[PDB]
């Protein structure tokens, strides 16, 4: 229900650090973490890339005094209007961030704060996100347009499935914003699920809906239903990620107008051709039945018929998954980053 001050929330975190900003020469520091650059300005959010002891870190900034001013109508239960700030949401995220500890999820290494500014230390996943988006999805650049090899995709999927197992089953947490931006790779190349800003604790394995990224939201959000199965939601979205991994494009949900999108999802059958179908089109390999056999199991409209994560993990498709395929993929991909 209602949550206390930031201090109450962090009151059980055993690695809370007092803020110390200082300047040494031509450099700005946060507690021995040297500021290299800000990786993205999510207007709010904000992730700062730092160095400390020859290691790269990613510290997410958060500002109470900015976040508590940004407030929207949430509409109550009692006809008397309620109102949530983006600081309320952050208090929820803090709780979760405060208890995610898992090798397949991006886990904070410590939290720096004065109880207004918060810098949350994470490892920097040097191979960046799975895919990036600009007009469309790509791996590295966009004059060069390569698709992730199917052997690599298997691992990625298996890995986030292992993330799912922990958050759903050990933690009772639904991610809610499973998305390529949120699937991260290190140089080595492990895959972690990241960003719990829309994630929430489940009640009887369910969430109250409408939250996350529009085109990764499942058909049920568009139904009669007031509550949804958390796992099945996360599964759908991983389904979209897989579809994106196949084609470098989102299924039926191709932006512009959302009515177009929202009218589609619940009603539309997805097109399942071969890799570059959607893609020779804005530019002036193959897929087998089995690849698509498997993706369809993710994107079934009735969530009760939608694959569980258990039956996905031990499906014949991921049976021949080889961690080495991803490792080699990652090692060469990192070599391309060592200057582009
Ligand atoms: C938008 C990008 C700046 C961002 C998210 O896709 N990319 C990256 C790239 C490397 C990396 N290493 C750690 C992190 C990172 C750390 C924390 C969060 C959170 N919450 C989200 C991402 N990240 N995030």
């Amino acid at each position: 229900g209602p949550l206390g001050s930031m201090k109450d929330i962090l009151s059980n975190y055993s690695n809370l650090i007092y803020l110390n900003k200082y300047v040494k020469e031509k450099d700005k520091y946060i507690n021995d973490y040297r500021i290299i650059r800000t990786l993205n300005q999510g207007k709010f959010n904000k992730i700062i890339l730092c160095e400390k002891d020859n290691k790269f870190y990613a510290l997410k900034k958060y500002e109470k005094s900015l976040l508590e001013k940004k407030r929207d109508f949430t509409k109550s239960n009692n006809d008397k209007i309620s109102i949530k700030s983006k600081y309320d949401d952050f208090k929820n995220e803090l709780q979760i961030i405060t208890d995610i500890k898992n090798e397949y999820c991006l886990t904070c290494e410590g939290i720096i704060t004065n109880y207004d500014e918060v810098y949350i230390i994470y490892e920097y996943m040097e191979n960046d996100s799975i895919l990036k988006f600009d007009e469309y999805f790509f791996v590295l650049d966009k004059n060069y347009t390569c698709f992730i090899p199917i052997q690599v995709i298997k691992c990625i999927i298996k890995s986030v499935l292992n993330s799912f197992s922990y958050i759903h089953n050990e933690k009772n947490i639904c991610h809610r914003d499973v998305k390529p931006s949120n699937i991260l790779m290190d140089k080595n190349g492990r895959v972690k699920l990241s960003d719990f800003g829309e994630s929430e604790y489940m009640v009887d394995k369910k969430i109250k809906g409408s939250r996350g990224t529009y085109e990764f939201m499942p058909p049920e959000f568009f139904s009669n239903e007031s509550s949804y199965n958390g796992a099945k939601v996360d599964i759908w979205s991983l389904g979209i990620c897989l579809y994106v991994m196949f084609y470098n494009v989102v299924p039926f949900s191709l932006k512009i107008s959302l009515v177009e999108l929202f009218n589609n999802i619940r009603t539309k059958n997805i097109e399942y051709p071969l890799d570059r179908n959607h893609f020779l089109y804005p530019l002036t390999n193959f897929l087998s039945n089995e690849d698509i056999d498997f993706l369809k199991l993710f994107l079934r409209k009735n969530p009760a018929e939608r694959i569980t994560s258990e039956d996905a993990l031990k499906h014949e498709w991921l049976a021949d998954t080889n961690i080495e395929d991803l490792r080699e993929f990652s090692k060469e991909l990192y070599k391309k980053r060592k200057k582009l």
